[PDB]
């Protein structure tokens, strides 16, 4: 019993293009598309106003397809899974920095997250590396002046996400930019020929955190997309698998995977755990997180009981499931942490 997953690289607003793509290969091989995962780029705009926390070069200020399916106008038909990359509506994904349904079958895992599907535990790492922002707070409500900043991966992800391996595997890790150095981990004097303005990068080309992150939690496949190409590499135990992008025949690759169960997605337990324990870090809605809490020192604390308690807590206020809310993303926002909030003061600390 095998489930085949559709790995899609930079989509940048072309929804129609890649649904169709996806609906060809059901019908060249006959076999069907459990899902899909996206690495970036989705230009989530869902009207004309959007525009403005879109950062691309002037002739890239396009509206794309999504306002089409966040009006209902078109419908995915597939559920797909994504993260965000350097061109985004930015304001979207800062209100949903944790996790949630831009539009019917869309999920974005946030700013960084782990889900549970068919089995799988799926790690999603948005954004792309800039040294000068890594330490940078996020601000909330969103702001125009922050179009620039607001795509870029900061540090305290790394610290959010090192333990997700401690009680299982990780078996598909997500990131926009490649992990730093991965390059030369393939045939890079082929991809050279192919990109030679890659080559000037040497071992640098890449993100620093994403190095890390892949490093920690050895996943059975790290994907990417950011570079326009196809590639492929092995660190270790782990497949790197980089996706072109959408227009272009390396942008669509399929995973064929084990299914033992089929099993709706659901939030993963260990992460859930982690948001809750680092809330104060992040209970200032104006300006998070604050790091004069250590994240570590944060999640330090959890114990097997408290875990436990704290699952009991989530099924009851959100659920295990991940459910389509089709509220308004500042709604989302506000609702999320409430009762995020509500949980860790429940436990008592
Ligand atoms: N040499 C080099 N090129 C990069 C690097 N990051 C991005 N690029 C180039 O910039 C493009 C970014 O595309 P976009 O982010 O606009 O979709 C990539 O496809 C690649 O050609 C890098 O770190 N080094
Ligand atoms: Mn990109």
């Amino acid at each position: 019993q095998i489930q085949h997953i559709a790995i899609v690289g930079c989509v940048h607003g072309k929804y129609r293009e890649m649904y169709r793509q996806l609906s060809e290969y059901e019908k060249s091989t006959g076999k069907e598309i459990s899902f899909v995962i996206c690495t970036g780029d989705m230009q989530t705009l869902r009207y004309e106003a959007d525009l403005v926390y879109l950062k691309v070069p002037p002739k890239y200020k396009q509206m794309g397809d999504f306002h089409l399916y966040y009006e209902g106008k078109e419908k995915a038909p597939y559920l797909t899974l994504f993260i965000g990359g350097n061109h985004e509506s930015s304001n979207v994904l800062l209100h949903l920095y944790n996790g949630g349904f831009v539009c019917f079958n869309m999920y974005y895992l946030g700013v960084c997250s782990c889900i549970n599907i068919n089995g799988l535990r799926i790690v999603g790492v948005s954004g792309i590396y800039k040294s000068f922002d890594e330490k940078k707070p996020y601000t909330y409500p969103p702001s125009p002046n922050d179009v620039v900043s607001l795509f870029h991966t900061r540090n305290y992800v790394i610290q959010m996400l090192s333990n997700l391996s401690q009680s299982s595997q990780i078996d598909i890790s997500l990131s926009h930019d490649w992990p730093q150095g991965i390059v030369m981990k393939g045939n890079y004097k082929q991809l050279y020929r192919f990109q030679p303005g890659f080559k000037k990068d040497g071992a640098s080309l890449g993100s620093p955190i994403n190095k890390v992150i892949l490093n920690t939690l050895k996943p059975k496949y790290w994907i990417s997309g950011h570079m326009h190409c196809e590639y492929h590499a092995e660190e270790g135990p782990t497949h790197f698998i980089a996706l072109g992008k959408i227009g272009y025949k390396n942008a669509i690759s399929y995973l064929d995977l084990p299914l033992k169960q089929k099993t709706d997605l659901e939030y993963d337990k260990d992460w859930v755990c982690n948001l809750i324990m680092t809330w104060p870090a992040f209970s200032n809605k104006a300006q998070f997180p604050d790091l004069s809490y250590s994240i570590s020192e944060l999640l330090s604390k959890r114990t097997k009981e408290l875990d436990k308690k704290i699952i009991e807590l989530w099924e009851k206020y959100i659920g295990l499931k991940i459910i389509y809310d089709s509220d308004t993303f500042d709604i989302q926002f506000t609702s999320r942490r409430f009762y995020i909030e509500k949980i860790y003061n429940e436990l008592n600390i």
